[PDB]
């Protein structure tokens, strides 16, 4: 009903991916989250982490889906997620 439409279609539909680096509460929700992720304190955010606030979300993504999401996501393709690129690419545009 209010949430539907869930075919490919032929659009890109490429601004979908800029909705999740957008919508964000405040600043210091972002910083306190980290630390909450930050399970280890190893100071990144690896899959695992990750998944976690997708699913807080009620997102729920495949595998293989994390993999190239991640990859995709991640700017500097290290696989990894650095501090100074979370809050970039939650602040990103
Ligand atoms: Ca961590
Ligand atoms: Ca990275």
């Amino acid at each position: 009903g209010s949430h539907h439409h869930h075919h490919h279609g032929s659009s890109g539909e490429n601004l979908y991916f800029q909705s999740l680096m957008k919508d964000t509460d405040s600043e210091e929700e972002i910083r306190e989250a980290f630390r909450v992720e930050d399970k280890d304190g190893n100071g990144y955010i690896s899959a695992a982490e990750l998944r976690h606030v997708m699913t807080n979300l009620g997102e729920k993504l495949t595998d293989e889906e994390v993999d190239e999401m991640i990859r995709e996501a991640d700017i500097d393709g290290d696989g990894q997620v650095n501090y100074e690129e979370f809050v970039q690419m939650m602040t990103a545009k």
